[PDB]
């Protein structure tokens, strides 16, 4: 599913992401835009042989099992295909584990390079939340 900006903001708000560990809703929308272009089916293969899955490009080296990333962890306890669902619940629940892990949203390279220190409130401007 390719989400609209406000549609996704509303879904993330309902799943408890607004101010989760201090990150306003605009941070999560900005990250999703630059990670996946708001497409739940996005996959990208890394040089190391790991793959990034879904709206928040969660990586198979640590967070999910795809059956092809040798000596990987599955810290979210989900198949990586669960992250491509039109229901963002599995992605959100896994993202909450990631952002609690010590590096905050710096775990998302596109958030660090394209969202951090920008006016992220602009991503939810105009939305009925
Ligand atoms: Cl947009
Ligand atoms: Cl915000
Ligand atoms: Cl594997
Ligand atoms: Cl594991
Ligand atoms: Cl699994
Ligand atoms: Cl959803
Ligand atoms: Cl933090
Ligand atoms: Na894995």
């Amino acid at each position: 599913k390719v989400f609209g900006r406000c549609e996704l903001a509303a879904a993330m708000k309902r799943h408890g992401l607004d101010n989760y560990r201090g990150y306003s809703l605009g941070n999560w929308v900005c990250a999703a835009k630059f990670e996946s272009n708001f497409n739940t089916q996005a996959t990208n293969r890394n040089t190391d042989g790991s793959t990034d899955y879904g709206i928040l490009q969660i990586n198979s080296r640590w967070w999910c099992n795809d059956g092809r990333t040798p000596g990987s962890r599955n810290l979210c306890n989900i198949p990586c295909s669960a992250l491509l669902s039109s229901d963002i619940t599995a992605s959100v629940n896994c993202a909450k584990k990631i952002v609690s892990d010590g590096n905050g949203m710096n775990a998302w390279v596109a958030w660090r390079n394209r969202c951090k220190g920008t006016d992220v409130q602009a991503w939810i401007r105009g939305c009925r939340l």
